[PDB]
């Protein structure tokens, strides 16, 4: 098993439970979700108003049982997801996996960004040059670079990982 962050809740919305839900659209195709503190919940159901999303929970029927979840992190089991073509990723779900080269783990991803033409791992890990250590980026595209299920392999460029 292992749990991605997905969202986090916002307000309830109306009357019976439902609570807005914030991040990704994912959730649209889940039928349980892992609640920071709280445990798996069944989705029971969940739509969308305008630009927002709610969700319904097992055992979340009115705005008391609600407020009690408001601003919880979501989390998805990752074979939960839907399967993508190849080549392709979630991104919300390569935040925290270890990263080696040749066999040592050398960091974590931290994040994800954008460099124009390519979209580039954040990693916090090794460094001789403290600076170095908490933004370390790699092209999460390079061919130097392999995803696997629960971690991601970098080949020793030279001057890369330094």
């Amino acid at each position: 098993m292992r749990l991605v962050e997905i969202g986090r809740f916002g307000a309830p919305y109306a009357l019976k439970g439902g609570l807005r839900f914030r991040g990704e659209p994912v959730v649209l195709h889940l039928e349980r979700v892992y609640v920071e503190g709280h445990g798996w919940r069944a989705i029971e159901d969940l739509y969308r108003v305008g630009e927002e999303l709610v969700v319904h929970l097992a055992g979340v029927t009115d705005r008391t049982l609600a407020e009690a979840l408001v601003g919880l992190r979501v989390y998805a089991e990752v074979a939960d997801l839907p399967p993508l073509e190849e080549g392709r990723y979630y991104y919300f779900a390569l935040i925290g996996l270890p990263v080696y080269v040749e066999g040592r783990q050398v960091g974590e991803v931290v994040d994800i960004l954008d460099a124009g033409a390519q979209d580039v791992l954040i990693i916090r890990g090794v460094g001789e040059r403290l600076r170095d250590r908490a933004e370390r980026l790699v092209p999460l595209q390079a061919p130097y670079v392999r995803v696997e299920e629960g971690s991601i392999h970098v080949d020793p460029i030279p001057g890369l990982f330094d």
